[PDB]
Parts: structure tokens; C-alpha cells; sequence
């Protein structure tokens, strides 16, 4: 494990709101960080 796994417009979402895929541990299937998870990660400190 090197690369986290998410969408490339995920990653400009978090990038957009401050938050950086790194530091989300996205559910999308094997992981990836979705909308969800990233709104998640805002809304669910």
C-alpha cells in the first residue's frame, strides 16, 4: 500500500474543501473514497 484509492474527482473535492484523500479511509468498495466519504469526513468530526 502506497497510493491511496479514490476518485480523481474526489481528490479535487477533498483538494477543494481542504481535505486530502490520504487521510480518508474511503468505504467505495475495496476503499475508495467517494463524495460520500469525503462529506463524510467533514461532516463526521
Amino acid at each position: 500500500n502506497r497510493r491511496v484509492i479514490a476518485m480523481p474527482s474526489v481528490r479535487k473535492w477533498a483538494r477543494e474543501k481542504g481535505v486530502d484523500i490520504r487521510l480518508v479511509q474511503g468505504t467505495g468498495k475495496n476503499g475508495r473514497v467517494l463524495k460520500e466519504d469525503i462529506d463524510a469526513f467533514l461532516a463526521g468530526g
